[PDB]
């Protein structure tokens, strides 16, 4: 079902959360080789998550589930904000701009924390 498909999508998002927090520790410790690998892993987790969320939104639309479509449109929009900040973080790492990396890291944390009440709403709505 679309609801179980969302819980799977939710688990992929939580894998990205776990890897992200590990990466943040590696950044603080100056272990740039670990960071590089974790950023590659995160990119793959975010790409997967994004595609899964699109399939869920499209299914909700086909089912005529207006409330779930509304919430998923809002949630996917916020997802794109996090993704843009993530991509900027990756660029800051490439460029060796630790100040920008710290900034973007904190911004990505706040954007993700804000989107959580909506994330739980969607589970109930599907
Ligand atoms: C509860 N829930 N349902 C979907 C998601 C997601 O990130 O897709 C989440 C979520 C997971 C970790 C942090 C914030 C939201």
């Amino acid at each position: 079902s679309v609801k179980s498909e969302y819980a799977e999508a939710a688990a992929v998002g939580q894998e990205a959360v776990a890897v992200f927090n590990t990466m943040k520790a590696a950044f603080q410790n100056g272990d740039k080789e670990a960071v590089a690998q974790y950023l590659a892993r995160l990119a793959s987790l975010y790409t997967r998550h994004e595609e899964l969320l699109n399939r869920i939104l499209e299914k909700a639309r086909r089912e005529g589930n207006k409330e779930a479509v509304t919430l998923m449109n809002e949630f996917t929009a916020t997802f794109q904000t996090g993704k843009s900040i993530f991509n900027a973080m990756v660029a800051a790492f490439k460029n060796g701009d630790d100040d920008s990396f710290e900034s973007y890291l904190q911004a990505l944390e706040k954007v993700t924390a804000k989107g959580e009440t909506l994330a739980d709403q969607i589970a109930k709505a599907l």
